[PDB]
């Protein structure tokens, strides 16, 4: 209950990179004033989406403060420090402490096979170095590759310290059961073409990566639901899968930071690779898509 | 368009065994009258519910001619005639089509692979012996290890004579781009459990097992949903996933059958080996559960 | 131990169809009598490969007469019982006794789920059915769907009655560990691709669709590990492998059938539908694969 | 042919820590001559077994330049400098070579998805950065995520630059495949517990995490072979994999390192977290295997 501040819809922040593959500072900073004046609820920093994965912890922790200076007392902010590492996910949780962060989360920990206990011990161990912010469980067994069990997630989010779960499933008898064991639990849908479906199956929330170009549309769907609006949360989820059939034709990440950049919001689309660059007959779509989208507005 | 007469909610027949395993006729046509009073807008006929796999052809003609002598003119009658052999599935057709059924289905073909073509060819070759009645394409991937792409969908959604699909998948990305790719499709969501969240995604309807003890539920979220009512939709869904609970704990079939024991409905709950019986230690809670239904209508 | 007789190299019988589908008697006679001339050990009828889930009940007992009628007593006869029905399994089970088979088998049954311990009783009530024949236990997970874990197996070939495994799997751990586990099972490979592997990893003789076109390949890679002739296991494996993936490209079954046509033993090659024909453009490859084979002996 | 002098059985170094989880810098050296008296072949640093992804990659660069100066000129060195990065992976394969390894390797980059044109132009950016010293492509689809077909796998291997692949697949087609289409290729067998079977399927060595407790029984299983001992080498596996079976029950990193501090190798036999220490209960079992390993010798 006392952390129902945590809930809403929050972007996953891209990181964005320099034409030499670095960290671009000065269009992070743009794009969380950009995500901000869209009137998200949060931004979720550092995730899978932030390619974190591809960057080292100092260059994580260099985004973590970046965007804390720009964002700590206007919105939440909850920074991912997971890794498979628990000492290296230590210390981002307690750099997030230190720049002011709301909330840290981390992955479930990939590619060696970790039993449940290992889980929950990892998780005990962050929300330590954590000194007292809430931990949100990231979910995302497609990327993972770990297969919890309801009961097990059931145990995750009652571990002392735990206040969310970031529930990246398309399996919404999964997500009501969640909701109907847990009424008080912040619920963040992490797949965005299901949103409403989402939202409707018990999320409260949502984390998301195409929330950077077009919250305004998802922050619609939990208005038109809360509304009883059925036509209008359906007609927008439309026009969200629309643009993620295109954005998973182009590539995601690198789709996204492109219409960013037709936005005048990043300065340079790249990921890092080893994410190839967007291939050119696809620049004429994503530039229609920009422009739509900030007529849109 | 020409086949809406198919959009609704029709339970998934389940087939009334005796004490020695054979049809239970006398309980078949009571379970056809009790569904038919349950409002329904028609029944699906042979299904993998109404235990086809473990029936002979003569059985599955048997069933398929009493329903369609108490059924036909009153509800929609839908006739599972799938088999993996074609020309069993063929011959089961014709009779759907003799007996006076108004439409027929088939499962992807399954056990064996076969190709994309192969499976289109047996769909076909079904549609031509049903002579003039529509086809349901039914897709449960988790059952049949047949796994179509989202183009595979679209081609045998507008093959000649097909009319519906049965979308047992939990994909509502998938069943959203169904809808966006075919507005006029009858859609029928196949996880009673997301019932409520797939026809936000697109589903105008659905066949489930589950609707033989509670179809007023899943008729109350329809309504709830066209008239706006969120949060009624999300209860009513709740209540179905609490009952669902227990029937994936009791084992589906033989718990829906020994709740509709305890309804009056049926004589005899068995289903046919290899399911064993009800173990006595859920007896109470499906009886508690048959009350609760009968005092909630 | 009192069940060594069921040790060896055994083809999956193909089932001869005629040009409309119908069972070819006359080429099934003469395809068992093809086999009983390569020196096989036993045959395998009413399997996977022999078409049993696009074949009625009394079909298969059909065709597990005729086979007993041309080679009990001459080879060793196994026949597959299996269906997903229980009672229907133990039809063919009782029917296989009358002709004299030597053995019964039946796949795991499939489509629905069904617990271990239903797993378990359906091959008890088969296993009585039989009256005395010892039982094989069918393992294919990849088409079955079912995932036995190894204690799973080792409670299976451990109930009274069950003299022989049949293992379809690629897992040469698994295959060690039951070899250790049970130093006297009859343990017959089921990938014909792996075979020499699969030996070397435990298994005492195989159960293949393609020894029915070369089993003299086989029998010889048997007798190079026994003699400690490595290199011609190897070589043999990869001449089998050579017409494995070829029969993969045109599809096995129909592919096998097609060879056989070309050696003259069946009179139609044909699969049931939803088995396409062979397309036009493997012939030649098939046709030049009869003759090569015929040559090699 | 120009890389045969990589063919061989090489153990997958562990990482040895401290007790407060830094790399034990005189165990490690220990654990290096310890390989090199077993009469490995070569030595495989910085892989899965070596704990590669929970260090950074100062800490990686600081193992390959130890190992190194072990290990250079006395056995084949290889350097596993795969992550997710290409930039990092680029890093350590300069590293390498700087180093004076013979080989560099690298895992097919995980968690996000990527085409197979981006993996391969991972392995070229990071063949560049090796510098004229040949690739290991690492396929290990269990943990990695990534499913290669055989067609990629062949254009992988033929890469310029490439000299070897590490197949940790236990699908032994896949691995007869390989070998018929490369007669020349330096193909590693990676599960250790299909060794034997492995290599007649057509793997020439092999990279293993048990190489580390007992080489001498996978030497053995090479020499069997050749020397057409079939039994010989199913007794040795048959060894093997009773070990295996208890590394697997413990942990298998941790349990290697406990059995190598009760030879005497490693002083401290922790892994890094989430990875928890060995239970209590196991260690009778594992210093009992040390014991028995020491006479065996
Ligand atoms: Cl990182
Ligand atoms: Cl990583
Ligand atoms: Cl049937
Ligand atoms: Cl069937
Ligand atoms: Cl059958
Ligand atoms: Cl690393
Ligand atoms: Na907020
Ligand atoms: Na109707
Ligand atoms: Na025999
Ligand atoms: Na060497």
């Amino acid at each position: 209950h006392m952390v129902s501040h945590l809930r809403g819809v929050m972007p996953a922040l891209l990181t964005p990179f320099d034409a030499q593959q670095n960290i671009d500072r000065a269009s992070l900073r743009r794009l969380v004033r950009f995500n901000i004046e869209q009137g998200v609820d949060g931004v979720y920093v550092g995730g899978s989406t932030g390619e974190a994965f591809v960057q080292s912890l100092s260059e994580r922790e260099e985004v973590l403060e970046i965007v804390a200076e720009e964002a700590k007392g206007k919105i939440t902010l909850i920074a991912h420090v997971g890794c498979v590492s628990t000492a290296e996910s230590q210390q981002l949780a307690a750099a997030a402490k230190r720049y002011g962060f709301d909330a840290v989360s981390a992955v479930t920990p990939f590619y060696y096979p970790f039993s449940f206990e290992e889980h929950c011990d990892h998780y005990r161990a962050i929300i330590d170095s954590a000194d007292g912010i809430p931990m949100v469980v990231y979910n995302i067994p497609a990327l993972s590759g770990v297969k919890l069990t309801l009961e097990q997630i059931n145990q995750l989010v009652t571990l002392p310290g735990v206040g969310a779960l970031k529930q990246t499933s398309g399996d919404l008898y999964q997500m009501e059961q969640i909701r109907r064991a847990h009424p008080e639990l912040v619920l963040y849908n992490g797949y965005d073409e299901i949103f409403a479906s989402g939202l409707l199956a018990g999320a409260d929330g949502g984390i998301g990566s195409t929330y950077n170009i077009m919250a305004w549309r998802y922050l619609g769907i939990v208005q038109a639901l809360k509304e009883g609006d059925t036509a209008k949360a359906q007609q927008l989820q439309h026009e969200c899968n629309k643009v993620i059939d295109l954005l998973v034709k182009v590539g995601v990440f690198r789709g996204l930071k492109t219409v960013l950049h037709y936005m005048d919001v990043l300065s340079v689309p790249l990921c890092r690779k080893p994410f190839a660059p967007v291939e050119d007959k696809f620049q004429a779509e994503l530039k229609a898509l920009a422009q739509q989208l900030m007529q849109e507005r």
